């Protein structure tokens, strides 16, 4: 008893009466047809989209751990290999995320806080921003140097050098598949696998990115081993090993060498490109909108001043610059269909029965563009997380990290990144458009299942 849908075609479902590019307007038009809840058949496949607030929510949060699994596919599959904290389930995924989450918190891996690896880090970032000299430029490479950089620090101790060739392989590798994974064609692939074939090259490609990345990190784990100083961990690796050695003698321990190298492999895929997306994406709507940098900077100088560098306990006291990276989120809405679902079990959400690995889909950007939370969802503007004094006004409806109990693993880190690199840039750069501002488009390209800003130029003038 699926919900609702369009009736598909046989063999290949209702594909061609979705577009692959923007296929969430596609899904948006469904909703006006059939309601919050809706069935879609890609290729043989069904799939359960979920519209507005109360559908994401009832199903993400209040049905949470039946909605808690990862919905997979052939591609997934033969990329990682169930391994990892992405794309697994049952019981390794909750002892790898467990593991993660709590070795990610701000002090998890050692004496050397995280904010003081993203801290560095955006200092390195100003540094080399101030090599632009002021002149127009895409900042696409040098901003995502940093978000790249700072899972190496949290993962290998040492931050890269960013002319240092390995960073910059470690780099294209990732990039490479990021640009591959995220075409429309994967949509089509990953439903009718024959198609795969049909892709000789890029096939190859994909899996020895994957394959040379394992090696690297391999060789770089082993580093660790032979010189593991069990009472003070440096980085992700020193803390995995530790865990290791515990579980020792459990011959069924999901701590083993291979998921480390596939968790320390998920950890930059699921944090370089998102984050250094919403980066250029922030930088472009601060460019666009130059009487809110203004104010952000203005807190800036009267909170942290250019006596210092901006750390975290500083958002406490800048409501403003906290409305501005959270609008940020809201308004690029980085993943509007969400990472993909897929229900636990046979789940019954009011009404209807969906049959256990079915896969789910809840449409974030439904939420983040929610018209009465936020009225005039399409304008980017701060006085959407701000209250009549000023003040920071939470919301329920700012869900662009996911809901539920498959939250963002690493949105602390996310937060910390786009607080920090941003604050610490304004502080020591004003932004200038090589043309007119008006000429400034701010439509992302969604021509897959990232969101992407328009491509710009900007030239970062010292203060
Ligand atoms: C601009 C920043 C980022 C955004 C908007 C973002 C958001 C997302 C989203 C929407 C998901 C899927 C949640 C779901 O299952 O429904 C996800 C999961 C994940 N994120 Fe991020 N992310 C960002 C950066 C980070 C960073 C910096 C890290 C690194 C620690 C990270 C690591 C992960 C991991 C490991 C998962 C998979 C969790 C699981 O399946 O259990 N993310 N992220
Ligand atoms: C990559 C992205 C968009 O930043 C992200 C961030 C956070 C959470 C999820 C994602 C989406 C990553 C998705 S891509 C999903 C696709 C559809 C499908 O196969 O079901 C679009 C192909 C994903 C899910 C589970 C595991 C992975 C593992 C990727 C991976 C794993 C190892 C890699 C080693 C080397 C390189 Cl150069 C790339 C590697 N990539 C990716
Ligand atoms: C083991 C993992 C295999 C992954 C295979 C993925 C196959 C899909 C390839 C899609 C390639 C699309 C190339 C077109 C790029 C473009 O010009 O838009």
């Amino acid at each position: 008893k699926l919900p609702p849908g369009p009736t598909p075609l046989p063999i290949i479902g209702n594909m061609l009466q979705i577009d692959v590019k923007d296929i969430c307007k596609s899904f948006t038009n469904f909703s006006k047809v059939y309601g919050p809840v809706f069935t879609v058949y890609f290729g043989m496949n069904p799939i359960v989209v979920f519209h507005g607030y109360e559908a994401v929510k009832e199903a993400l949060i209040d049905n949470g751990e039946e909605f808690s699994g990862r919905g997979n596919s052939p591609i997934s599959q033969r990329i990682t290999k169930g391994l990892g904290i992405i794309s697994s389930n049952g019981k390794r995924w909750k002892e790898i995320r467990r593991f993660s989450l709590t070795t990610l918190r701000n002090f998890g891996m050692g004496k050397r806080s995280i904010e003081d690896r993203v801290q560095e880090e955006a200092h390195c970032l100003v540094e080399e921003l101030r090599k632009t000299k002021a002149s127009p430029c895409d900042p696409t490479f040098i901003l995502g140097c940093a978000p790249c950089n700072v899972i190496c620090s949290v993962v290998f101790q040492k931050r890269f050098d960013y002319k240092d060739q390995n960073f910059l392989t470690l780099m294209k590798r990732f990039n490479e598949n990021f640009r591959i994974l995220n075409s429309p064609w994967i949509q089509v692939c990953n439903n009718f696998p024959l198609l795969i074939d049909c892709f000789p090259g890029t096939h190859n490609k994909v899996l020895k990115n994957v394959a040379l990345t394992r090696s690297y990190i391999r060789e770089k784990v082993k580093e660790h081993q032979a010189s593991l100083d069990v009472n003070n961990p440096r980085d992700f690796i020193d803390c995995f090993l530790i865990k290791m050695e515990q579980e020792k003698d459990n011959q069924k321990s999901e701590f083993n060498i291979e998921n480390l190298v596939g968790t320390v492999a998920d950890l930059f895929v699921a944090g370089t490109e998102t984050t250094s997306t919403t980066l250029r994406y922030g930088l472009l709507l601060l460019l666009k909108h130059p009487e809110v940098t203004a104010k952000v900077q203005e807190e800036i100088d009267h909170v942290i001043g250019r006596h210092r560098s901006p750390c975290m306990q500083d958002r406490s006291h800048m409501p403003y610059t906290d409305a501005v990276v959270h609008e940020i989120q809201r308004y690029s809405d980085l993943v509007p269909t969400g990472v993909p679902h897929a229900v636990t079990t046979d789940t019954k959400f009011r009404n209807y029965l969906i049959p256990k690995g079915t896969t789910i889909m809840a449409l974030l950007t439904s939420v983040l563009h929610d018209d009465k939370e936020f009225p005039n969802p399409n304008i980017f503007d701060p006085g959407h997380f701000l209250d009549k004094n000023g003040n920071f006004k939470k919301s329920d409806y700012f869900m662009p990290f996911s809901a539920g109990k498959r939250i963002c693993a690493g949105e602390g880190l996310a937060r910390m990144e786009l607080f920090l690199f941003l604050t610490t840039i304004l502080q020591n750069f004003n932004l200038k458009s090589v043309d007119d501002l008006k000429n400034l488009n701010t439509t992302a390209v969604t021509k897959g299942i990232v969101s992407l800003p328009p491509s710009y130029q900007i030239c970062f003038i010292p203060v």
